[PDB]
């Protein structure tokens, strides 16, 4: 149904478990044979979808850097992509029944790579990209590589050497992330200086 539709490769057991507290904002069932709420899911999704269709645009002949500020919320994270300002963004959802996530997946040439958040039981990462630009998938893939490097590093440090593991792992991949997220070169420098200070 609505979940396998946007997240084909999802674990089978997911639907055996019962709705967590976040799911319940949008559904009501014993398991994950639950009803979609008419107002909170169906009607919210349709409203958000209209909003997205209005803002939808095609990609420029070429992208310009956005400010990090335009993509610091989940909503701006995908808005900058659907309006064609940049080829990819990444955000999180506390429920695979998030109405925005479902609306996002119904836009032309808009793809979402979805997977469970590392070290979290309910959170999923969403990587949203322009399929109508060759940079879309490339950047989405490149993010997953950088993301895997970060989490591999942090897991290892967590295991054997935990001090400042998060900030250390940022020093390793943060500039590369900034670039693929299209942040302005100045904002990326400023972030590396913030990480450096954390030393
Ligand atoms: C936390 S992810 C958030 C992604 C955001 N929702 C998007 O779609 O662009 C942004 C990552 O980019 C890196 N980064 C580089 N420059 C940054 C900056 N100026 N502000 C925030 N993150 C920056 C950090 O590693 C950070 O984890």
């Amino acid at each position: 149904h609505v979940v396998k539709n946007i997240y084909p490769e999802i674990k089978h057991d997911y639907f055996n478990e019962s709705p967590n507290i976040y799911d319940k904002k949008y559904i009501s069932g014993i398991t994950r044979v639950a009803e979609l709420k008419q107002e909170e899911f169906v009607n919210e999704k349709a409203r958000r979808f209209s909003y997205m269709k209005t803002m939808y645009s095609v990609c420029p002949e070429a992208f310009e850097p956005i400010s990090r500020n335009e993509a610091s919320t989940p909503e701006g994270s995908w808005l900058t992509v659907i309006s064609g300002k940049r080829p990819m963004g990444q955000f999180s959802v506390d429920s695979l029944y998030n109405p925005d996530l479902h609306a996002l997946c119904e836009l032309p040439d808009i793809c979402c790579k979805i997977f469970p958040k590392e070290n979290n039981d309910f959170l999923y990462i969403v990587v949203v990209y322009r399929n109508d630009s060759p940079l879309g998938e490339q950047r989405a893939n490149r993010f997953i590589e950088l993301y895997n490097i970060k989490r591999d590093i942090m897991q290892e440090l967590n295991y054997a050497l935990p001090e400042l593991k998060a900030v250390k792992s940022e020093m390793i991949i943060a500039r590369e992330m900034g670039e693929i997220f299209s942040y302005m070169p100045g904002e990326i420098d400023s972030y590396m200086k913030y990480i450096n200070n954390k030393l």
